[PDB]
């Protein structure tokens, strides 16, 4: 698809068994969903940029569904304001700015 | 151009004569800058970010060019740890994310 920036660019993502609406960021290195519970070994991390840090658990080879596109990577867990899609899933979706 | 997104999307803007980086942010819902002078009378902004919400400075009509494309539009101006070209610019210039 083709997706215009009027707009958030807001899609449903699957991940964990939960239906979730995540932000597609392309000025996100890293993917960052709020609280839930992922299988697997976790470590701490810190991220932050405008209004500071917030630590969060990093998950690593995790299945996401983006648009109907599996993609698998590492998930950032933690108090974020909104669900995130970084470059690190994005890229594997095909998915570039155009212009 | 298409751009992808393997490494940050990095490109040159040039305001008030001066070549500068930003990161094009499809996640960010303006554009903000770090402090330089900028021409008139601003207003005052909050935004919000991974970790708490931030004051700018709002400039409006600032003439920018971004990767060599001609935009006129609001401006922020802020502690912000990289300059960043938000949706109200990226869609002056046409641009949409494309999978
Ligand atoms: C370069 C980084 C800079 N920041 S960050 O927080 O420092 C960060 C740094 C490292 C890792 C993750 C994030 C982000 C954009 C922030 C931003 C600007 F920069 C300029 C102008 C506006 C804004 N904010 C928004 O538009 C609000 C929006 C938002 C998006 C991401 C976010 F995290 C927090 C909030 C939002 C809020 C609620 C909601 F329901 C839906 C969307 C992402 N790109
Ligand atoms: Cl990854
Ligand atoms: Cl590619
Ligand atoms: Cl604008």
């Amino acid at each position: 698809p083709q997706i215009t920036l009027w707009k958030r660019p807001l899609v449903t993502i699957k991940i964990g068994g939960q239906l979730k609406e995540a932000l597609l960021d392309t000025g996100a290195d890293d993917t960052v969903i709020e609280e839930m519970s992922l299988p697997g070994r976790w470590k701490p991390k810190m991220i932050g940029g405008i209004g500071g840090f917030i630590k969060v658990r990093q998950y690593d080879q995790i299945i996401i569904e983006i648009c109907g596109h599996k993609a698998i990577g590492t998930v950032l867990v933690g108090p974020t304001p909104v669900n995130i899609i970084g470059r690190n899933l994005l890229t594997q979706i095909g998915c570039t700015l155009n212009f």
